[PDB]
């Protein structure tokens, strides 16, 4: 399963993730590519912070969709 995470440059990277896969696993695929660590990262999904704990699916998450990386601090 494949999202796409537009990165602080304006870029986009795709991340290979799986639909049970936790926020705090998605910002661990982001720390490996970006090397940001996970706690200066805050992920937007239409307009939406996404929380520790919870799964993509929770947030209906699905193929191609875009979550936005901005950082704190």
């Amino acid at each position: 399963l494949q999202i796409f995470v537009k990165t602080l440059t304006g870029k986009t990277i795709t991340l290979e993730v799986e639909p049970s896969d936790t926020i705090e696993n998605v910002k661990a695929k982001i720390q490996d590519k970006e090397q940001i660590p996970p706690d200066q990262q805050r992920l937007i999904f239409a307009g939406k912070q996404l929380e520790d704990g919870r799964t993509l699916s929770d947030y209906n998450i699905q193929k191609e969709s875009t979550l936005h990386l901005v950082l704190r601090l």
